[PDB]
């Protein structure tokens, strides 16, 4: 849990595409260093990581 900042709450990025399917389960689920956030279709997708 945690690995270097957190969920960034603006909610204001909004894919209108046809984007509706989960990825990851977690911040260790994510790769590279992105954040496991709900910021999409209501799914656990990847984000940057806020300080």
């Amino acid at each position: 849990n945690e690995k270097s900042g957190s969920c960034p709450d603006m909610s204001m990025p909004i894919p209108p595409l046809g984007i509706c399917k989960t990825l990851c389960n977690s911040d260790s689920g994510c790769p590279n260093v992105q954040k496991c956030c709900k910021n999409g279709c209501g799914f656990m997708t990847c984000t940057t990581p806020v300080p």
